């Protein structure tokens, strides 16, 4: 009685068949640019894995973003570089422009294209029903692309979606937790950010896949349409699953655990309780009702499922009625 194995329903074997060099990032030899081409202009933020600046290319006065890598294994940096290179040019994928050796930090620095974005804490307050549909669709194009390329993002969240709203321009950023999908691999569950972690991570089911990103995306959609960011606000990873269970219910949670023969951590015992599945209408109120439609709720419901195999894929999600008018709008004659 260990856990039952799982496979991605789509894109299962896309790496199997690639040249080894595509996915074998530990063998990757970095192409270094010239650090003296860039000057830091203003700090944007700083966290566990890097400090991030707006910067300028002083050879041509172009704005860029520089992410100075904190010290980590060479393999971790190679993974992020290789993924960025493999995905470069794909729809809504941030473009890695250069890789340099930062002299002061003694570490590599990644140079990205600049997106003039609006902080999601201000932007989300202003989004219309159409805007949510449009940007959702844009994120789905990036996720279908990366999934189709054999890569899980593993950190989908609002902070990692840059939006230049006047240009209706979106880029999926921060590929530092991303990894290649290989069928049967048991992955590290210490990925994503708490509020966006899928149930698979929270119950310690390691044989997960691209579908993790679809849970995170559902969390983002809930936060948009209901004006509640983040939607599932746990205090820690255990309470995070409790928050989910108070909405999706405990019946379906325990069904999922049974199906995969998961051994549930006993710290859950005193905390998970017994909860009915709630209707999404419980979250509707006068300030969000204009964002909520039957289509939005049907789509959300098909993302936020305990069983990772039963969530929509990105490519299926793009066909949902919620997106009909966005799809029509983007069929441009050129
Ligand atoms: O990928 C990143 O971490 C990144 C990309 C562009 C801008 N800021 C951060």
């Amino acid at each position: 009685s260990g856990p039952v194995p799982s496979r991605a329903r789509v894109y299962t074997d896309v790496n199997t068949h690639r040249p080894r060099e595509y996915w074998d990032y530990e063998s990757h030899v970095v192409e270094w640019g010239n650090q003296d081409d860039y000057q830091l202009v203003r700090k944007l933020g700083r966290g566990k894995y890097s400090e991030v600046f707006e910067a300028i290319n002083i050879t041509n006065n172009e704005k860029v973003v520089v992410k100075i890598l904190k010290p980590v294994k060479k393999k971790k940096i190679k993974r992020e570089i290789k993924i960025l290179e493999n995905l470069r040019g794909g729809p809504n994928i941030i473009t890695l422009a250069d890789i340099v050796k930062d002299p002061v930090s003694r570490t590599p620095a990644l140079v990205f294209e600049h997106v003039n974005n609006t902080d999601f804490k201000q932007l989300y307050q202003t989004l219309t029903d159409y805007d949510i549909r449009f940007y959702m669709y844009e994120i789905l194009k990036a996720l279908d692309y990366c999934h189709s390329m054999g890569i899980m993002h593993r950190d989908v969240k609002p902070h990692n979606v840059m939006i230049d709203h006047e240009h209706r321009k979106l880029r999926l950023i921060d590929w530092g937790l991303a990894e290649f999908y290989h069928p049967g691999q048991e992955y590290n569950v210490r990925v994503a950010s708490r509020y966006f972690k899928g149930p698979e991570l929270l119950v310690d089911y390691q044989m997960y896949d691209y579908s993790l990103d679809m849970w995170s995306l559902g969390c983002m959609l809930a936060s948009m349409i209901f004006r509640k960011e983040p939607f599932f606000h746990g205090h820690d990873n255990y309470d995070q699953l409790v928050r989910i269970a108070k909405v999706l219910g405990t019946e379906d949670l325990y069904d999922y655990i049974d199906k995969y023969n998961i051994e549930l951590d006993p710290r859950f015992n005193d905390i998970l309780g017994r909860h009915s599945r709630k209707r999404w209408e419980r979250f509707v109120h006068s300030e969000n009702q204009h964002l909520v439609s039957p289509e939005a709720l049907d789509f959300l419901d098909k993302l936020l499922r305990y069983d990772h195999q039963s969530r929509l894929t990105a490519r299926e999600a793009m066909e949902h009625p919620y997106f009909y008018t966005v799809v029509k709008d983007q069929a441009r004659m050129g």
